[PDB]
């Protein structure tokens, strides 16, 4: 009564250790962290699939071992095997659930990074659109117009960087991501500033041309 027990002891311990790791409530707070946890979770899956076969052998053998036995040792071993089946199923579900949550966390972190980039682009656009300098001379007049044209060119260049988080955000919300509240709010503010900047830039274009 050694090889079987050792393996049971071993698997149960591995199970206990893996359930704990998966039971973690640690939520990513950065995109690199989010990628880290995903990697670790992926590794845990490999360990789980790697233990499946041995789990089955222990399960099936456990039944034969206790079968027909009446000594306390076997009755206790029998209860222990019930635990194993439970913990094994519990682990599977815990993993799936944990995997599900980290994916959402990766999605939100990515969005957060892109959303912050768009906010910066937008703040800068707002700064430029905030004040127009009256030409002190012909040289200044040419410079103003030209500088603004390049500005308009950059608005067009960053267009994708601004709209990107809007599309990724809405999609996250559409998938029912757990951060939806924060995401909805940030997506709206971006959309609104993007809309206002464009309108304000169109008016400015006219101003610089007719004055």
């Amino acid at each position: 009564e050694q090889a079987f027990l050792q393996d049971l002891d071993d698997f149960q311990a591995w199970l206990s250790i893996t359930q704990k790791a998966v039971a973690s409530e640690d939520m990513p707070e950065s995109l690199p962290e989010a990628e880290q946890l995903l990697q670790q979770h992926a590794g845990i899956k490999d360990e789980i699939d790697g233990h499946q076969d041995s789990y089955q052998r222990v399960k099936e053998s456990g039944e034969k071992v206790i079968q027909g036995q009446t000594d306390p040792e076997y009755l206790l071993l029998g209860q222990r095997l019930e635990g194993l089946d439970t913990g094994w199923d519990a682990l599977g579900r815990m993993w799936e659930s944990r995997s599900h949550t980290l994916a959402q966390c990766l999605g939100f972190q990515e969005f957060q990074k892109d959303a912050k980039q768009a906010e910066a682009i937008l703040s800068n656009q707002e700064y430029t659109l905030a004040h127009l300098e009256p030409p002190d001379s012909l040289e200044a007049a040419e410079a103003g117009i030209r500088k603004f044209e390049d500005f308009l060119g950059s608005m067009e260049n960053n267009r994708d960087k601004v709209l990107s988080p809007v599309d990724s955000g809405n999609k996250l919300v559409a998938e029912g991501n757990l951060y939806s509240d924060k995401i909805k709010e940030k997506v709206q503010l971006i959309e609104d500033r993007h809309r206002k900047n464009n309108e304000k830039a169109q008016e400015a274009s006219v101003l610089l041309r007719d004055n």
